[PDB]
């Protein structure tokens, strides 16, 4: 216990925690207080800054309109002289994600659930504008068939990158075994479009004294299990938030193994984004899928 | 900039970021109050922490010993089970930098001045310990000559990382150029070391009623010119901190042109680690010193 630690190092009974969050991460934006309450802006001066804006702001909205999941309120996207934009959006005072994990379990299967039991459904995989994941613009062309989507604009998406900025011999030849093998874990079993957070990184999620939020969207239409892979593979989820869920969603058969190919597609993000650190487990979790 | 953008389009009479230190990119932070009374804590679970810690005592201690500037006193450096560090510091109450920014110009000046100015000696630019960039530690080797340091002990590091992580070819040819640019920008000036805070962003600086406060140095002696570098590159300061500092310490020659190797060093710093959103300012600001 890390507070049973500082108790004994300062010597102190009490060590009651308090306070607001301070300036913040320097590469993720800042709050500000206003007159209508707190906004939180983020600024981008690349030239296709308004472009993953909307799509953030596409995705936010998405999840509001179902009602089943709190999100931040997107407010403005503001186009930036000498390049770029900013996008302001609610800022919510918020604590890491424990009490209301349980129930942001039950949040995001219902989010899940919600395209199929619903009044207007989505029956292809994709999404209707471009959303980013980090800073990479993705594809989100309908597709009716999930493994089709999901290798063509997710994996080989982000191998065709590491191709042009690696030149990686063991990337390509792994991806041409496994790309025949990805039907073997998608057989017999219905897959049914679900609306996704995208990201839902344990940084992503927190709370307040009302209830769970989630923020930092790359929503589209998905396998419902691939959003729990990023979850799963970083940590930082208390177990009642997956027990909850697979209260609603239980794991389908084969659950396990599609979950590797789910962090797959999140370690080659990671290398794009952050370089060789991900090329081992990038290329490992390629080599366990093949045997 | 930003901040009247802000208010125009958000049409609020007031706007102030949120300040002080807190939970960054990069540890953990937490008040406690304690039998005591209240302090702050730094966690960070990666190998090392306690260097990074150890570099930021350094840097508190040697701005402490001045007497010109507030800063809070660091208080113990603690190994964590499982890996990692925790560090304790006295508690400050601080709201973001407004009243008190020409006051902070005059006292970053006089700390600048001091080693010219005081009972101080120091005739080589590096420091007595590392101090770590972030995540990176840092080699602060002495070195007589300014230019050379920045370029080796800053610029290249960087960019050695950049090699090993992304093998980024345009990286990697630009800085060859650039490297035989760099003694001209310097106008054949004598440069004096001072010490610095090393990291003067607007989200390490605040103030409360007795004046500012600056906090997360990471410090060395280096040219005072540096300091600027991130504090006019991410925003935050109002016009009067610039005004009161610049009247002490001019401008010198060939100032705009350094200011853009200054900011280059720090686009690379978050390139390395933040990833590759990063890599279009740093190439773009290597070609714009190249022109």
């Amino acid at each position: 216990a890390m507070e049973q630690l500082l108790r004994a190092e300062l010597r102190t009974a009490t060590l009651r925690a308090f306070g607001g969050p301070g300036a913040g991460c320097i590469s993720e934006g800042r709050a500000y207080d206003t007159d209508a309450g707190p906004v939180f802006v983020k600024v981008n001066r690349r030239t296709q800054a308004r472009q993953m804006f909307e799509g953030e702001v596409a995705s936010l909205e998405a999840l509001r309109s179902t009602g089943l999941v709190r999100v931040p309120r997107p407010m403005k996207v503001i186009d930036l002289p000498g390049g770029g934009a900013a996008f302001v959006m609610e800022h919510l005072k918020m604590k890491s994600l424990s009490s209301q994990a349980s129930k942001l379990g039950e949040q995001m299967a219902d989010l899940h659930l919600y395209n199929q039991k619903g009044s207007s459904y989505v029956d292809k995989f994709g999404f209707h504008t471009v959303t980013c994941c980090g800073f990479i613009p993705q594809v989100n062309e309908w597709q009716d068939d999930w493994p089709t989507f999901f290798a063509r604009h997710r994996l080989q998406a982000q191998l065709d990158l590491i191709e042009k900025d690696y030149a990686d011999r063991e990337a390509r030849e792994l991806w041409s075994r496994l790309q025949v093998k990805i039907p073997d874990l998608f057989c017999g079993l219905e897959i049914v479009p679900a609306l996704l957070h995208g990201d839902l990184w344990s940084g992503n999620v927190a709370e307040d004294d009302v209830g769970p939020i989630i923020y930092d969207p790359a929503s589209f239409y998905g396998h419902s299990e691939f959003e729990l892979a990023i979850a799963l593979m970083f940590g930082g989820f208390p177990r009642s938030f997956f027990t909850a869920y697979h209260r609603k969603i239980p794991k389908a058969p084969g659950f396990d193994q599609r979950l590797l190919l789910y962090q797959l597609f999140n370690y080659l993000n990671h290398w794009n984004h952050f370089g060789r650190e991900y090329r081992s487990p990038s290329l490992g979790t390629m080599r366990r899928l093949l045997k």
